[PDB]
């Protein structure tokens, strides 16, 4: 159990990306998402994720509906947030990362953190984090 | 002359929006843009822009190329930033706003601030700012 990452909305914006129909991740994470990182984790991003994220890092995957209206992509309603929280001693079986998810009402969502980490093991080279900070 | 808003990338993310071909603003601002606001201006956004932004507010319109690859919208190279800086006494003829623009190399771009403000007068009711903070 991790408390809702209150205030993540004001953290540093790392990158954005829209997953469109047909994308292999559309069914789970389809829509427009923004990634945010708290102060503790930001420097590791800025240096290119060549060292592990420190304990206390929190990263939030903010997933929104993608609305297409009048030659524009608009932010629709929030779908969910995904959260990764670094604590090597607390999460030894998922690479030191605590995987969590919350709905738009801020209530926890039932997830399988082992399944989150299974895919994120593809990014083991950069401490299990896919996104790169976009200047 | 306004100095480049160094560090805006770490300010609060207000909203995002993609302008697609055919949009009336595509030729000038086509692509994926993110809006950021410095601490001074953030509270006015959070309260719904019912009062004027305070002196010292800086808002940045960060415009990126929109890349469509493999059922995804990806952030492409930066195109430009637009900047609005609140100083009622400094900019009396543009509603207290200083309009500025910078290229990807951080160098000023030659703009007509009166033309920026002419369109933003459409948002005079919310102190000449169109965007709303998206929770
Ligand atoms: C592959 C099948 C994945 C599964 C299962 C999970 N995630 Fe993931 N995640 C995936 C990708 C390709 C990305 C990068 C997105 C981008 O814009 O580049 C992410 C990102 C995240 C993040 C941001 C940090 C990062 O790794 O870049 C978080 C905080 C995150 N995802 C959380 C998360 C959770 C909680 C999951 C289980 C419910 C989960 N992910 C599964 C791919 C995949
Ligand atoms: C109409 C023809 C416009 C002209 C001319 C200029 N801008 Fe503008 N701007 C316009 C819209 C519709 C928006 C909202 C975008 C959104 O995502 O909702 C904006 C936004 C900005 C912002 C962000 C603050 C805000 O008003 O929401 C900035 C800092 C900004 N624009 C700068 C700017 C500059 C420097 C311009 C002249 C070079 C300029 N704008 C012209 C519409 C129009």
């Amino acid at each position: 159990g991790l408390p809702y990452p209150e205030g993540y909305r004001f953290w540093t914006h790392v990158k954005s990306m829209e997953l469109k129909p047909g994308h292999p991740l559309y069914e789970s994470f389809g829509g427009l998402h923004h990634i945010y990182v708290n102060p503790t984790g930001l420097r590791t991003y800025l240096e290119g994720k060549k060292a592990p994220f420190p304990k206390g890092t929190v990263i939030v995957f903010d997933l929104l509906e993608a609305k297409v209206e009048g030659n524009a992509l608009l932010e629709g309603p929030r779908k969910l947030i995904g959260v990764m929280a670094k604590d090597p001693g607390r999460y030894p079986d998922t690479g030191g990362w605590g995987y969590y998810a919350f709905g738009p009402d801020k209530k926890p969502l039932a997830i399988d953190p082992k399944a989150c980490h299974a895919c994120h093991q593809g990014a083991a080279n950069t401490d299990y984090v896919f996104s790169a900070f976009r200047p």
